[PDB]
């Protein structure tokens, strides 16, 4: 199967360079999120440190890691620049998804691409955009329409149309194909370098040999087809649970690093020394303790849905269930606890910190913009809701 | 004598003032806040409409309000913009502040200035600036040194310059004084119109007729001129009481309009109605009931300061600790519900509200900005000392 | 007319009243409440003490108290005893019921056997008992069945009987009156010694006398007649709030009293005075702060019932909603605050302080037991409903 | 030693655990009103096999590893929350026995524990004034009366910490179980106070596997504090299982009892969204707890089969890892414990309903030490870089 995973040796060295490229991007994550640029020098730095190849297979020139290990790295770039871990973990995302979407032929075209000629993978996947129109030609499918939260289209190679028609059509097309204009409406809170603005599709061509069919092989009949093609949504979940931890360790880590190069001591402290505050020390232990439980949870719901992803079937009603439901805990464990570091961490740093010359304050933006993407309280109930009805979750 | 408090039904009228003004202010908060410009239109703004003159008692043109009047118009200015309602309390306390350390004449000089002549009134009062020097000369004293976070020194008509705690020297100077020289170094996270920047004082003259001498007449050897000068620093804390609890009424009036006009409900709902989420009400609900609790603390703490403040002697040590404690409540309260209305609102309002053009975040900035003034854990861990050792809160 | 209040310096009289009448109901709690016996000697208690009568006018020899006074009366009692306070102001709860619904005859009858003759209130008024026949009888009114959570009708003088039929029917009967059986199956978590026991009805006799006809002279075509008999629910849940904020007083005091008379320092700690410890005074001074909110909230809601209770009409749409909305935030905030209180005392207080001869627990077991009266969050979700729909409560 | 049985051998073992847990939340209200000793609970899971589950084959025991041992105790806690800690600290009392017990000592205490159902108590409250050991040529004389001697009146073999640290009979003389015990929750633990009264602790029972650790570069004194480490990781497990019970028992008195409210869009209970909101967020709360629990018992397996101490580096970081799982573990049984009620009702208050059982449970244990020292632990290291070491 796919996503086999490198030796821990390997994979040490692979954390080393996610390390060296975090360093990098750290030291100038608040001047680039200020500018606002689409991060194209920032995918060419992924680009060469091989991180973009990192989860296709070594036949195709990639590191052949698995998907623990590919969002365990997702972290750690995360944890340095928010945004540039969103575009990440996406990319990794976008392979799962046309690696479930593609025929083998397909699969082989893109994992070629993706593993050794550098192609970056965006999508367009938003299924609440109105006025998308789509007819069949001869030479393939026309659509029409805007598209919002395009996250990694305007800086991808590589893009994967998805459109929510009753019969559902999904292609890849390449970057230069005719009537995509990309719109500058990306000024966001947060997670601002992760080129999520509004794409036009003007009279856009999706040729026959690009609809991907994977899904075919699939019953459409016994709901087999349904709940492999809702892996994808169950792996953008866990993604997201990733992207907050990450974002959540790099917020403790700066405000940690603040406190002891610039913290000064409060006069009605009983110490001069800032680090022994009892105030500062009990508020980040609980703030660590939090997320070193949302990551052992992460890491358990990933390498569960590793092993639903290579089941030789689709997984059954119960399975998928199930994992929707550890996908579940680990989204509500991820979402209130990186909410919770990047909020209170000031505190511990004081009114100086404060400052956007300091820019702590970039943790809380970004984990406050993308833990919106969908509401809390609803994948709560649906673990709830299991509790009390014994119903599984079901792909929607 | 002073803050006497206009009628009930005058009051309304001033409530409509106020809620003109926040209307002008609140529809250009995000422009404004970008630019990051000195509030110099925004003070006139508050100056045409009576508001800088407002507790200022009607012999001397002021509309003689209360305090506790003053700062209900503070709340309804801070909702609208965190800023400028800063400003605004700011300018309130310094008249405070120079009422209780000004002779019978300064106080005059003062108030008429104030009241009918359209002075703002700005403050350096850091005591945790170092480097700071006075020498006395025939004509007064020269001041020399760097002090920083000068809330509204920059806009100010009348300056209260505040050196030292043990034998404090307190002087008001005019803007034109030479020597002063404001840096350009405050580019915040919130707050950042409040020119909130540092200040040089080269050589910078007070004289002797502006020094203030009002705490002459209060024992200074069984602590009576300590407490009652003490009263200024517990109306600090009181407008950062109202201030925080305004930017709260903020941010959830800015969400509910949002919800109201642009939201849209999420699939899984039951209802088509946005509004009728059982989410979305439960935690408007809850966090509209914390916010009117803070409220109704604050101004009976105001109510409680006003009493002290009128007395005929300085407050005795009970006294004063009672008070305090008092403060202290209302500024956990206000602190705790502040940062979590303007930090919970985006879960309600959705990702489309995460835009800059729609900029909920303005009130997080500001509140999580002026919350680190003072470290919360230390005016919680106040309250407790009391009750569990009988120690009264205590002058600096 | 009624519920008038007495003045400021008698109202300090009664305060130490209610003072030593908690200082007995303390030293008493834990052993009465695992006896579980019904509260006759706690009732007489309250009468000697001329608690019972203080919301009477003086005319039938009560004190002439205000509803404010006497819920502040009611919260020093709850602080001492949980049970004991719901009792008195369940008392003072059913008199305003009386009041509402009472003839002005019937009114004189009620009030001078609570002011001059000891008479204590309860009521049967679950509207959620099925099977309850009611048939109208020449003699009056003959009703069957079964009723619950009818606090203080074992111990009550005066009875009101309220049945929720299409034309609803409240009557007033004596504790003698033949056919009433009290079941002794009231073992429960908290509230233990408020004898919420379930009523046997055989074929008990309401006189055509005894039903109450107060409700008549208003409206029933325009809302009006709703709106004065939903008064009754409102200040139901206002003596809710009173209840819990006087539990949560009376927990804070007791962790207080047990850290400083029986607390050991932590090993771990920097003083060797447990008095000291940064924890239990950051943790008590938070407590202390959330329910001096309360209380503020709490009484700034009770004088807002006592002006629509002295309307001249029913309180209108808007009028009634208002009411509702403060008396939902004083419920949210005062829930919250008391089950935060009663639960994380034990923080503080440590491990020897489980010991039931301590019995710190009856705090939490009295609040976490009565605050499921009603979902919490249904009366947020309500508050929330208004801000975004503009409806207001309505009577249900 | 606590190698561990296959997978599907412990899940065999977690029926097992099952069962014992269904009789025993069968009786869970009345014999925690009794506030008996607990005599036939720990018969029963000796007659299942759950007393000698940590022992090796060879001994007669199943030869099961800590992190199963600690898994099927949250089993046995979910049900009793009593009884879970009697069973934990029966298996934390195994691993003391094990660091602190010579070669010879091991298999003493082995072959009793797993081929004789001996249950393994402890006296070893270190907050205890009084407290007096005097040296004779018989051995050593104990007076003084110690405190939360937890599973000591029930208990087979009594290990004594005083270093003294030795292993005497249940039959010793000068041993006084006072009945004293009488607490808000645990309360079936035996954890009233004990009497010394001139006990003899004979050479021959004093342990010394920590001899062959030097005493002079910190060896000895890592090796030993694995066993608080150890204390604080069953506490971890320990509320967890009492989480996951009360979540249960809220759950199912809901589906069976509950009620809708006039004010809910639905006729059905279950239907509730706040109901299922709080539920599944409470859900969420234990499993990321448990899979921080689970992760925290495996590194310590790996500590404590190093052979060599673990340094200074070791020791502290699985140190801060228990330090963030009791913070955890705390936090989250609280929460469930105490919030359970808001979606069971006002009719679920009754005492034959017994819901509160579970918070007075985890309301007592979680103030054994102050939750801000431990959390505090974890953020000093972060700010001063010192790491956690043997106190």
């Amino acid at each position: 199967h796919a996503y086999q995973g490198v030796s821990d040796t390997e994979f040490s060295e692979w954390e080393q360079v996610a390390a060296r490229v975090a360093g990098e991007l750290s030291a100038t994550a608040l001047t680039r999120d200020r500018a606002n640029q689409n991060p194209i020098a920032e995918i060419e730095l992924l680009r060469r440190y091989g991180l973009l190849s990192f989860a296709t297979a070594r036949e195709f020139g990639g590191a052949g890691g698995s998907l623990v290990q590919a969002l365990q790295l997702g972290r750690i770039i995360a944890a340095a620049d928010g945004s540039i871990g969103q575009l990440l973990v996406y990319h990794y995302s976008n392979g799962v998804w046309t690696y479930i979407l593609g025929s083998p032929t397909q699969r082989e075209y893109i994992s070629r691409g993706v593993g050794g000629h550098g192609w970056f993978q965006g999508s367009v996947s938003n299924p609440r955009d109105p006025g998308i129109t789509v007819t069949r030609t001869e030479e393939g499918y026309r659509v029409n329409g805007k598209r919002t939260f395009a996250t990694g289209v305007a800086v991808a190679d590589l893009i994967t149309v998805l459109l929510y028609e009753a019969e559902p059509i999904n292609a890849i097309i390449p970057s230069e194909r005719d009537g995509l204009r990309f719109n500058d409406d990306w000024d966001n809170l947060g997670q601002r370098l992760t080129a999520s603005g509004s794409v036009e599709f003007d009279n856009v061509l999706l040729r026959h040999d690009e609809v991907l069919t994977g899904l075919d092989e699939y019953s459409g009949l016994d709901g087999s087809r349904e709940r492999r093609d809702g892996l994808r949504a169950l792996f953008s979940q866990l993604i997201f649970v990733h992207l907050y931890l990450g974002i959540a360790e790099g917020a403790l880590a700066a405000g940690v690093a603040y406190i002891r190069d610039k913290g000064r001591p409060w006069p009605e402290a009983h110490s001069t020394d800032v680090t022994e505050d009892p105030y500062h020390q009990q508020l980040l232990g609980r703030l660590s303790a939090g997320i070193a439980a949302g990551v052992a949870l992460a890491d358990s719901a990933t390498k569960e849905f590793e092993q639903a992803l290579a089941f030789g079937e689709a997984p059954t009603e119960a399975q998928w269930g199930a994992l929707a439901i550890r996908v579940d805990q680990a989204k509500s464990v991820a979402t209130e606890i990186s909410l919770d570091v990047t909020h209170n961490i000031y505190q511990a740093t004081g009114a100086r910190s404060t400052a956007n010359s300091v820019g702590l304050d970039i943790y809380w933006r970004n984990a406050r913009t993308h833990t919106t993407h969908d509401p809390l309280p609803y994948r709560q109930r649906e673990i709830g809701r299991h509790l009390l009805t014994d119903q599984w979750p079901s792909p929607r």
